């Protein structure tokens, strides 16, 4: 019940983000209307189907609902129906929905997979939206599959767990959710704010485990997703847990992520390079952290004295992905946004868009626009 210390860096040359000019509301609205004009085209391209997890040559291949990614596509039809009400958005993203909890009650493909992103923007969503009890039901399925049960992008995992505890009243799910933090927070963060890897060997036997992909450059370097996983995570936990040290562990690793920013304030695939490094980017871990610093930012006291900062950062980073990163060809398969690392070592979807990078962009987009009730 107590977070280690880390070390919190000071925001080095905040001007480069205060200096930056506010996204405005037709800024943020053209932004939105060029997703949906591309999200309307896939939808015919990949009907009650899929996209992979990421482009090749930015292009999706279409798949059944047997990857870790499926959810993320799910939310990006919910996103876009929270824009324009179009009833034709809901009508195929619950298809979806009944296709998870066919997926969930026959147990298809769930590996290890991080149930909180397949379960929360597909089913959970509706829910929210729409009070749908089969969504509901799917849900429920989900987080049970979870109690029965280290990486950092547990934190988004178990807000599955908080939800399943405000809607049951069983106190078993907040507890697990609880524990799940403070051990991830304690051992997958290093004492100078930089997220860790997880285990990539058995503890008994050394064995390379199973299903488990190396992130990351090597051991000493800052997976930049991961890190993103973090800013994001801890103020969702925060949301349910209200620990205020919390906020502490949450300025150290955003004021790690945005000191390792290049010039145009988006994210290499790994914090240890930078401009001139020749490295792709990874816009994903930039639209995550835009995700988590407007969800902290509800939270932070008026008196913080970073927090005009965070939001002036928020800001730059999500100008630099919407007028540089952002796709601007029409055409089937192509996905919001540009320039993502899938898994660098294993040499998969390497500057290509990814489905969770899509879906963290429209729901950075949709969370400035309007007041977005959340899925998480």
């Amino acid at each position: 019940m107590k977070i280690k210390p880390v070390k919190v860096e000071s925001i080095e040359n905040p001007k480069r983000f205060l200096n930056s000019r506010l996204l405005t509301k037709i800024e943020v609205e053209e932004a939105i209307e060029k997703a949906l004009k591309q999200l309307y085209i896939n939808i015919d391209y990949f009907g009650e189907e899929y996209p992979t997890p990421a482009t090749f040559n930015n292009i999706y291949k279409v798949m059944d609902n047997t990857e870790w990614t499926n959810g993320f596509w799910t939310g990006c039809l919910w996103l876009a129906y929270e824009y324009n009400q179009d009833k034709k958005l809901k009508n195929i993203a619950h298809k979806n929905v009944l296709s998870f909890l066919n997926r969930i009650n026959n147990r298809i493909a769930l590996d290890h997979h991080n149930l909180g992103f397949l379960y929360t923007p597909s089913c959970t969503a509706e829910y929210r939206i729409n009070g749908d009890v089969k969504a509901l039901e799917a849900t429920i399925k989900a987080a049970d599959k979870l109690m029965e049960r280290l990486i950092i992008d547990c934190l988004l995992n178990i807000q599955l767990l908080f939800f399943a505890y405000e809607q049951t009243g069983d106190e078993k799910y907040r507890q697990v959710a609880v524990n799940h933090f403070y051990a991830s927070a304690n051992n997958v963060v290093r004492d100078d704010s930089s997220a860790f890897h997880t285990f990539y060997f058995d503890p008994e036997t050394g064995e390379p485990l199973k299903g488990v992909t190396r992130q990351g450059y090597s051991d000493e370097s800052s997976w930049a997703r991961g890190q993103a996983w973090g800013i994001y995570g801890i103020p969702l936990s925060y949301r349910k847990m209200k620990d205020y040290q919390q906020i502490i562990l949450f300025k150290g690793m955003t004021n790690y992520f945005l000191n390792r920013l290049p010039e145009d304030k988006v994210s290499y695939w790994d914090l240890i390079f930078t401009d001139g490094s020749g490295q792709p980017r990874d816009t994903s871990a930039t639209a995550t952290a835009v995700c988590g610093i407007h969800e902290m930012l509800k939270y932070l006291p008026e008196v913080d004295p970073d927090k005009e900062t965070y939001k002036y950062a928020m800001h730059t980073m999500l100008r630099s992905l919407i007028e540089q990163y952002s796709n601007n060809e029409l055409i089937a398969g192509r996905p919001l946004l540009l320039h993502g690392v899938y898994s660098w070592h294993s040499g998969s979807g390497v500057d290509e868009g990814n489905i969770w990078g899509d879906y963290y962009y429209l729901e950075a987009l949709i969370r400035f626009y309007k007041d977005w009730e959340l899925y998480w």
